């Protein structure tokens, strides 16, 4: 179903990116915060909401959306409840950048827009197509 | 043309919002920062250009564009060079929100979800239309 994501957060040089996966597409949009807390992860699905029609959010932590902060987010916006290349990518452009958040950004750019339909273009048109 | 943007920035509560809008279909997208800064500009450009295909952006500060960070981050993603109903919702929605940043997502959300097709609708058929 095209209202599906996952989201799920990855480690690296003392960071956390926080990766929401539209499941349909494989497109992804991401972000660099200092630690996992449920200010950060509901402060991301508000805004991942605001972009895209999200209907309902997988994780593979369930315990990352049981704060009071993100079951607030996910009422208000009517929400119910890839790191394998993606840090393959971050590796190749790491040394093009000097903060992570950077190379992390470039490295959803290129996910995003890599033809084999990039994920960009999937997105787009699955959603498009729905409406 | 689907790819031409406006960024600006507008001030409240002493903190800067950084707002983009896709201007053939009124889809916003915007951050909240301290201040305004290069490095933010830069960053914020790279988020977007990995979510749409963004070949121009316009801006009503011109000076705004003329860091050495802001012009390798168009440089390298190939760009080339509404606060005003924004403002009203935010004012609504501030009371429900403790964080102005939450306020704002909230009424990105608002607007690009709101029906005259809403801008979020707008935006992905004139993307998928173009592919
Ligand atoms: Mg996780
Ligand atoms: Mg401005």
């Amino acid at each position: 179903s095209p209202g599906i994501w996952q989201l799920d957060c990855t480690h690296l040089e003392g960071k956390v990116i926080l990766v929401a996966v539209h499941v349909a597409s494989g497109y992804i949009e991401a972000e660099v915060i200092p630690a996992e807390t449920g200010q950060e992860t509901a402060y991301f699905l508000l805004k991942l909401a605001g972009r895209w029609p999200v209907k309902t959010v997988h994780t593979d932590n369930g315990s990352n959306f049981t704060s009071t902060t993100v079951k607030a987010a996910c009422w208000w916006a009517g929400i119910k409840q890839m790191n394998k290349e993606l840090k393959k990518i971050i590796g190749q452009v790491r040394d093009q950048a000097e903060h992570l958040k950077t190379a992390v950004q470039m490295a959803v750019f290129i996910h995003n827009k890599k033809r084999k339909y990039s994920a960009g273009e999937r997105i787009v048109d699955i959603i498009a197509t729905d409406i």
